[PDB]
């Protein structure tokens, strides 16, 4: 009663592997330069190559990148509230590459 | 058309809006103090509390956590190659609550 399940190696080791994986990020981190934190809700959920790769000198990125536009409230201080459509990149498919 | 889908505003804010969510973690890190990165692999898949609460003074917090144990891979240059079983902290069910 008092044992408890252990998770394999291999399940382990392939749960976190790299992979595209849903991630909450800041909207306004996403943007190139500073811009304002006006957003609502601040951060969105958007796919992201994430995992370790086990050789050292590798790690995880993408091998395909999509869209996905989404509809935030926009709240400027010194204009109305307003709805705003935009554009975030999504990470389809990764895989563990050379870094550099 | 060469149009696409706009997620609604409602649909962006539940996704983001705070929740337990696989995160991969460094091993090491969830290690109180200063630990070797003698793991294999050297990060986790955990569930953990994330999301933003539409108030920066609300942040995203479990109000109930419990275990998973993983069994990894232990190596230390010195010893030889050698399998462990780790218990880690997971977040079963998240919440939005005053800062500190």
């Amino acid at each position: 009663s008092s044992e408890v399940e252990v998770v394999p190696f291999q399940e382990v080791w392939g749960r976190s592997y790299c992979r595209a994986l849903e991630r909450l990020v800041d909207v306004v981190s996403e943007y190139p330069s500073e811009v304002e934190h006006m957003f609502s809700p601040s951060c969105v959920s958007l796919l992201r190559c994430t995992g370790c790769c086990g050789d050292e000198n590798l790690h995880c990125v993408p091998v395909e990148t999509a869209n996905v536009t989404m509809q935030l409230l926009k709240i400027r201080s010194g204009d109305r509230p307003s709805y705003v459509e935009l554009t975030f990149s999504q990470h389809v498919r990764c895989e563990c590459r050379p870094l550099r």
